């Protein structure tokens, strides 16, 4: 009985039912069982620790930790190995015997039937031991990935965070480990038995050919051996290709990410082109470097399935004209048999040589990795926090938190006032000064930095806190994002942060300081909640947020801001200045103590199935241009012909059993290695050209698109369709689709071989084919399914391990470090249970066809019994089995990756709009903004068809030259209506009239371009300066510098490195909100336009730089009209026209003075609110 579960594990039989059914119902993590507690990513984990920690004891190298924690699967595995080997070297010997016997006390054992059964029996044992060494290795293999995605995931968890340490691109090297480096560690896991196997095969298979034919056998042997040394020149050239490709596409995904996250920005600048013609230069690099590794790939190719018919040619020549004796048929065919046996072991030492090194770099790494650095709420006394590197940060550090009362710290722009927090926290180095608290409780924190996590809004806020619907009510209204949640595709679940619906800085930091909020712990540490916030915002959240919502729940809060108006609200102020506290106490009590403080603060202050997809493949086919296509298919064809020709020649010349026979075979082998050159380098050009012609009217389709579009589409399929996609159609297509066509010539060619030898054998060709046919069937579907489920729930384990090292610090604040190591382990496990069983059906496929296969040999066989073709039908019988099950796989694996060319197609037609317009190109004027009028009438906009229209009839004009301010509540179409001028939305009613044409009719890139905006939050794209000053580069320097001086970024600009083309980092990260801002208004100078739309623009600006800023705009612009959307009214004061929006309508439009007339103004009541 235990016998039939030895066979069930032996067989895979453990997953039929899974792969026999569950193709009707898709394959779900509920289907497969949960890991067996054996190989949960725990065990693993606590394993290979152990053994590390057993090292580091004894000194420790993660090698010898690998081998104590999985060295007995390992064995095993060889063990298996090397069983399977010596088993499988008795099909060359069967077939020798066989064929001897034919044709006319161990007589027994020469019996040709008992030898057609003891190559049966053979088969099937060495088949299933085969199976079960690479059954075995797998599951070991990713055992240890999940140890190693643990061990990795503490590590981060216990990092360090200071820059020093940290940095800025240490995250890159923590996701490249979590990514690549740990697959490459445990692919050479799953590869490391060849280096026992293969070597061995190599030298018992010479030895056999050599005991065969002499020095005929030697000579073979060596010019067959010359393939490993070429194999691995041409698999380095293949590794430094493959190099720079990855750097270029490292790079143009970087540039696809900018252009595409700040749509907004380059489609009003009417930039778009400009980006994506970079990025196509950009992808003609790449496709250089993918056109020399495609090269490279053919290359290897044709030295694969060519030197071994040189190989071939020098044996029989050499034997033919030095062995006194013929070719006997045996000698021969067990010879070819050889050959074929020993082509796999030279053409992969190369490759797991390769992961050997690629591994043992990858375990440099990983240890280098880890190693790296690591009434009364709060006390301090003499604190002295460093960052690392010794140098005292803070100095002198000694404050007191009042229990349950709300704390405000002010200082200046880098005053030691974010990093007294960390200190706090302990993120810093405790030099000198203990802290002591009420160890210490969770502590809600809400970073300067807003950190979201992938989840939803509601995960985000609620953040692993028991979902109340009252106070998640409250928070929500307090935090204001009850209208903007509304306004994502979902209310309550839409898709945040990077890989999901694009939010705004202000929206970003709403939902980070409503996750601080909503936690029940007393102790909260806000920094800088206001300073992405409208001033509206800022005032609604504190008004109820803070002063409300906290002090109803008696929290300390410990709030960051240099907002001095709030300060009355304080009842501690702490002054923090060049990383010393001024002072600590109440507000009166400060200024009694610190007159010259308060007189600081004032001057600051100021005042159901899916059938395979043969369109797609037949379109994927035709790109490279039907004529290709025709070469492709017919010299494969020809090749194939002609090897079996080469095949066919040496059985006629064994049967003869010699000058016309060499000069035969020498010819057909020529004939044989042009052919395969021939064939793999027109393959690989048709794969270049497929993926050329796909992408490049991919992106420029995708960037044509509608805002619309990308308002809704999450940020995470759009750079899906070009990060993963357009890798898959530019490296592992052509590859594949190159194997499926030469295995199923290779099993065509065998079958038709075999039915002619034996005619007989069509009889049995029967079952065979039904039996293939189902299991074709059955697993295209179950693999299809369980690749689905590998990608799908590998998509969050990266996910999580990239926000995990991003906001280290919200995560050892609120303490749920634990929380999620549960988390990363839970869905370690899911990723592994859905590869396990991937490779458990690709072992179910391979041992299903090796049977298959073992009844192909047989048959032949016993037909051939009943006279060098018996020896060719029992040779590609054998070839058979080798080729079946990668016929099968290599199928599905082209159905699942032709579902990504399809949805790259897919993608490839979509909306756009009509930037060609209607007005004469004549009609326009060389200067279409020479006055400046603008004029409106009855304008109606609406964002979306058949939603509220945002806009009511609202008419306006302004006269030539003007300056106008507009301010209104949030949401009353501030932002709609100065888009409006850039048809960035529909109009249904009305039209805006300017320079006497209505935009409308206009061309959109014409309109588009002579007009300039400034954003509320700024946002610059990494290059040159001169680059973001002027991207078309038709500016001279000098009105270059004077736009610089009138954004007051010309000293800092001479600071800069290179000056005038200082490197700037993305998004503009390099420099200051304030810098941004500046350098957008000399954006907008540069443009000569008479006409600038400034949407809130200063939110983020001081008061004495608003202010200078603003006049200086006017002293330059003073010409130019300009229309502003205040941030704050104070700031339109001086104003030609005024304009206020309540709920789309212009309920004011008249002089900044006769608005203020009015008694009860709304606008006047704005201005008291700003004083
Ligand atoms: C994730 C599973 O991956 C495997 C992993 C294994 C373990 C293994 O010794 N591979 C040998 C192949 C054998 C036939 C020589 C090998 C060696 C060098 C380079 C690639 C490869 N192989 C890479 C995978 C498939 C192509 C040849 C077996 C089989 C598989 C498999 O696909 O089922
Ligand atoms: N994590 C860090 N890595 C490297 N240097 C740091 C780090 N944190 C702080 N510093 C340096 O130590 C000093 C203290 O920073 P400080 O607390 O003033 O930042 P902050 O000005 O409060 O934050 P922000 O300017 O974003 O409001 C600064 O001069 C800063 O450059
Ligand atoms: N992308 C969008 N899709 C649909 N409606 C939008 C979109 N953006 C804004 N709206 C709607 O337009 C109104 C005004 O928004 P907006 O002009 O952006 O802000 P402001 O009120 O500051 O002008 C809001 O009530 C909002 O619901
Ligand atoms: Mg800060
Ligand atoms: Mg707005």
């Amino acid at each position: 009985q235990p016998f039939v579960n030895l066979l069930s594990k032996a067989t895979y039989w453990w997953m039929n039912t899974l792969i026999i059914s569950a193709h009707r119902k898709p394959i779900d993590l509920k289907a497969i069982g949960k890991l067996p507690i054996a190989m949960r990513a725990v065990t693993n984990y606590v394993c290979l620790k152990e053994a590390y920690e057993e090292q580091k004891k004894k000194a420790p190298s993660i090698w010898l930790a690998m081998y104590r924690a999985f060295g007995r699967p390992i064995l095993l595995s060889s063990t298996f190995r090397y069983l399977a080997d010596l088993l499988g070297f008795a099909g060359p010997l069967c077939i020798s015997g066989i064929v001897q016997r034919v044709n006319e006390s161990k007589e027994f054992l020469e019996n040709a039937h008992v030898l057609a059964v003891l190559l049966f029996l053979a088969l099937i044992l060495q088949r299933t031991f085969l199976q079960a060494s690479y059954y075995v290795t797998i599951e070991t293999g990713i055992n240890l990935r999940g140890a190693l995605l643990a061990m990795i995931y503490n590590k981060i968890l216990r990092l360090s965070t200071s820059n020093l340490s940290m940095g800025e691109m240490t995250l890159g090297q923590i996701n490249n480990l979590v990514a690549i480096e740990t697959n490459q560690l445990m692919w050479f896991l799953f590869l490391c038995p060849n280096l026992w196997a293969m070597p061995v095969q190599i030298i018992m298979g010479v030895i056999l050919l050599y005991n065969l034919l002499g020095s005929s056998a030697l000579v073979g042997a060596a010019v067959i051996v010359l393939l490993a040394p070429i194999q691995y020149f041409i698999a380095t050239k293949l590794a430094e290709a493959q190099k720079s490709t990855l750097d270029y596409s490292t790079e143009r995904l970087k540039k696809t990410n900018e252009i595409l996250k700040g749509i907004k920005l380059l489609k009003l600048y009417a930039w778009e082109h400009i980006f994506c013609k970079s990025v196509e230069e950009t992808r003609m690099k790449e496709l250089s470097s993918l056109k020399t590794f495609a090269l490279y790939t053919s290359l290897s190719i044709f030295m694969n399935a060519a030197i071994p018919i040189a190989a071939v040619l020098a044996t029989f020549v050499t034997h033919a004209y030095a062995s006194g004796n013929n070719l006997k048929p045996a000698e021969a065919f067990a010879s070819l048999s050889l050959f074929h046996i020993l082509v796999t072991p030279l053409f992969l030492l190369s490759t797991v040589v390769r992961f050997a090194v690629k591994a043992i770099i990858s375990v440099q790494k990983l240890n280098e990795f880890l190693l790296s650095d690591e009434d009364v709420a709060i006390k301090v006394t003499n604190g002295y926090f460093s960052w690392g590197s010794g140098l005292a940060t803070l100095s002198n550090i000694d404050i007191r938190i009042p229990t349950g009362q709300l704390t405000m710290i002010v200082g200046q722009v880098g005053c030691g006032k974010s990093s007294l927090l960390l200190a706090i926290l302990g993120e810093m180095q405790t030099l000198e000064g203990k802290v002591y608290w009420n160890s210490r409780y969770s502590v809600a924190y809400a970073a300067q930095k807003p950190w979201l996590l992938n989840a939803t809004v509601e995960e985000n806020i609620t953040f692993g806190s028991s979902f109340n619907r009252q106070r998640y009510k409250a928070v929500t209204d307090a935090c204001s994002l009850q209208p903007d949640i509304d306004l994502l595709p979902f209310g309550d679940q839409t898709e945040i942060g990077e890989r999901g619906i694009n939010l705004s800085g202000g929206q970003r930091q709403r939902i980070c300081v409503a996750r601080a909020l909503y936690q029940n712990t007393n102790i909260v540490f806000l920094d800088d909640p206001f300073s992405a916030l409208d001033i509206h915002l800022s005032d609604h959240l504190m008004q109820e947020g803070i002063l409300k919502f906290l002090q109803d729940d008696k929290r300390t809060v410990v709030l960051v801001t240099h907002k001095l108006q709030y300060l009355t609200h304080a009842d501690w102020i702490i002054a923090m200045k060049d990383g010393s506290v001024l002072r600590e106490g109440t507000l009166k009590d400060i200024q009694t103590k610190d007159v010259e403080l308060y007189e600081h603060w004032k001057t600051l202050m100021n005042r159901l199935r899916t059938k395979m997809p043969w369109k797609t493949c037949w379109w994927y086919l035709t790109s490279g241009g039907f004529f290709l296509l025709f070469l492709m298919i017919f010299s494969k064809l020809l090749k194939h012909s002609v090897i079996v020709a080469i095949d066919y020649w040496l059985a006629t010349w064994t049967s003869e059993y010699q000058t016309f026979y060499v000069a035969g075979f020498s010819i057909l082998c020529g004939a044989g290695i042009f052919l395969c050159l021939v064939t793999s380098l027109t393959v690989e050009w048709m794969g270049l050209t497929a993926a050329k012609n796909l992408h490049h009217n991919l992106l420029n389709k995708i960037i044509l698109g509608p805002i619309r579009f990308f308002d809704t589409t999450p940020l995470g399929l759009i750079l899906n369709r070009f990060s993963a996609d357009t890798n898959i159609i530019d490296q592992h297509i052509p590859p594949t689709l190159e194997s499926l066509t030469r295995s199923t010539l290779l099993c065509l060619s065998a079958i038709g071989m075999i039915s002619y030898a034996t005619p007989v054998f069509l009889i049995a060709l029967a079952p065979l084919g039904v039996a293939f046919y189902f299991i074709q069937k059955y697993f295209r579907v179950a693999s299809k399914d369980l690749q689905e489920l590998d990608d799908s729930t590998q998509l969050p384990l990266l996910c999580h391990f990239s926000e995990t090292a991003e906001g280290l610090t919200t995560i050892r604040a609120f303490r749920h470090e634990t929380r999620f190591k549960q988390r990363m382990l839970e869905l370690t496990d899911t990723n592994n249970i859905a590869y396990l069983f991937l490779s458990a059906a690709n072992r179910w496929l391979e041992v299903r066809t090796d049977y298959l296969g073992a009844c192909i040999v047989l048959t032949a066989s016993i037909a051939s019994i009943s006279s060098g073709l018996v020896g060719l039908g029992l040779l590609y019988a054998l070839t058979i089995t080798n080729y079946l099950n990668w016929v099968v796989r290599n199928l599905a694996d082209l159905e699942v990756q032709m579902g990504a060319v399809k949805k790259v197609n897919s993608f490839l037609t979509m909306e756009s709009e009509n930037y060609e317009g209607t007005m004469d190109p004549s009609q326009v004027p060389e200067h279409w903004p020479q006055e400046g009028e603008i004029k409106i009438h009855d304008l109606c906009v609406r964002y979306e068809n058949n939603l509220k229209p945002v806009l009511k009839h609202v008419k306006a004009y302004i006269k030539p030259g003007q300056k106008v301010g507009i301010c209104g509540r949030t949401g009353s179409g501030k932002s709609s209506l100065s888009l409006a001028f850039f048809r960035m939305v529909d109009i249904f009613d009305g039209k805006i009239v300017i320079d006497g044409i209505d935009i409308s009719k206009l061309p959109l890139h014409t309109l588009r371009s002579r007009l300039s905006i400034i954003l509320q939050d700024p946002i610059l794209f990494s290059g040159s300066i001169r680059f973001n000053l002027d991207p078309e580069c038709k500016c001279t320097d000098d009105r270059l510098w004077e736009a610089l001086e009138i954004a007051q970024l010309k000293n800092m600009v001479k600071s800069l490195p290179g000056g005038l083309d200082a490197t700037v980092t993305e998004g503009g990260e390099n420099f200051s909100v304030g810098q941004r801002q500046l350098f957008c208004l000399a954006r907008a100078f540069v443009r000569k336009s008479s006409i600038l739309i400034m949407d809130e623009a200063t939110a983020s600006i001081d008061m004495a730089t608003e202010n200078i800023l603003q006049k200086v705009v006017m002293t330059a612009f003073a010409d130019r009209t300009v229309v502003t959307i205040a941030h704050r009214v104070h700031t339109i004061l001086t104003a030609d026209l005024v304009i206020v929006m309540k709920r789309g309508n212009i309920l004011e439009y008249d002089t900044p003075e006769s608005l203020l007339a009015q008694e009860d103004g709304v606008f006047a009541s704005f201005v008291r609110a700003d004083m």
